[PDB]
């Protein structure tokens, strides 16, 4: 079955814009408030889904001749990339798209809003002899030094199940023996899951000792409020996304979408996204600590962004899409 977690805000004044979002509910909520403030007579029908979700969805919807979402927004670049070069998006052209960054903005359609580092994670009481591995390398070599106590208790995204295959198509361009590292995991046993909360939950409580790119905003928010949550951005190489938003073509309410959209990509916006969310901004509008900027001022060649400007092309066709999925498959269980 296809899932969705659905939220329903009423309009604060006492018109329903539909979103399909990646972004877990309980991190969005400051932001859906902030929208509301600003617009009173609007109601927000918010739907949490998986990014493979959020696509398919609108690709049915839309052949079928029904309306869609009014805003689109997911983790899986390509995918919203893919939508809006087939004619499932329509161009948004707002206040803030002309000194829109170039690389976060592909012909005013979909727009690159965050900047979101793949990372490990860590139970912090299960490493206290020895500090967790900071590369791909030795991430390997612990697992292996560790053969008995890590077996079954390592995580990492089930690429099958859109965030987790951009990660490791990401991970294929950097890192030519990623393979090793995939079929290390597989000798670990290593647990695959679609969300990074699963993941998340699991190594808050020691069930796991360490998960394998995942979202650094999500483990920053979890480790906020459980301690024994730790979080490594590796120093070999830092693969980062950022979330993609654009409004569908069968959108029933593009303007409320535009709306929303402007909303995300205003300084009022970013700023909650940076201060509240631990979502690092793209508005050239906001300074601090958690801005695409001052992560790119920082940490330098270590960290490997997407662009989005390009267009489809920086991403994988769907034949070579299937391909690699198969062959992570193959790794995991050679
Ligand atoms: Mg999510």
């Amino acid at each position: 079955p296809a899932l969705a977690q659905v939220a329903v805000f009423p309009a604060l004044s006492g018109q329903t814009l539909v979103v399909y979002s990646s972004l877990d509910e309980p991190l969005a909520t400051p932001m859906i408030e902030g929208f509301q403030k600003a617009n009173p007579d609007i109601a927000v029908h918010y739907e949490d889904m998986l990014t493979g979700e959020i696509y398919d969805r609108i690709v049915k919807e839309t052949d079928a001749g029904k309306k869609t979402a009014d805003f689109a927004f997911s983790s899986a670049m390509d995918l919203q990339v893919k939508l809006s070069n087939d004619g499932y998006a329509q161009r948004s052209d707002l206040a803030m798209s002309a000194r829109w960054p170039a690389w976060a903005n592909w012909r005013n359609t979909a727009y690159a809003l965050t900047f979101e580092p793949a990372v490990f994670v860590y139970h912090k009481p299960s490493f206290t002899t020895e500090k967790p591995p900071a590369t791909r390398a030795e991430f390997v070599d612990y697992l292996e030094r560790h053969a008995k106590e890590v077996h079954g208790r390592i995580a990492t995204y089930d690429i099958e199940r859109g965030v987790g295959f951009l990660f490791m198509s990401r991970d294929q361009e950097q890192f030519g023996d990623i393979w090793s590292v995939i079929k290390a995991m597989g000798a670990a046993g290593v647990k695959v899951y679609s969300t990074s909360s699963a993941i998340l939950e699991r190594v808050s409580d020691g069930r796991f000792v360490l998960g394998y790119n995942i979202l650094g905003s999500y483990a920053a928010d979890w480790a906020s409020r459980h301690p024994d949550v730790g979080i490594v951005l590796p120093k070999d190489y830092t693969v980062v996304m950022s979330r993609i938003g654009l409004v569908p073509e069968a959108a029933a309410n593009p303007e409320l979408g535009r709306r929303y959209l402007e909303f995300f990509m205003s300084k009022e916006g970013q700023t909650i996204m940076a201060r509240q969310l631990q979502i690092p901004a793209v508005s050239p509008e906001v300074a601090g600590e958690n801005t695409a900027n001052t992560m790119q001022a920082i940490h330098g060649a270590q960290l490997r962004p997407v662009p989005v400007s390009p267009g489809l092309m920086v991403y994988l066709d769907q034949v070579k899409r299937s391909r690699l999925i198969e062959r992570w498959n193959e790794a995991l269980r050679s």
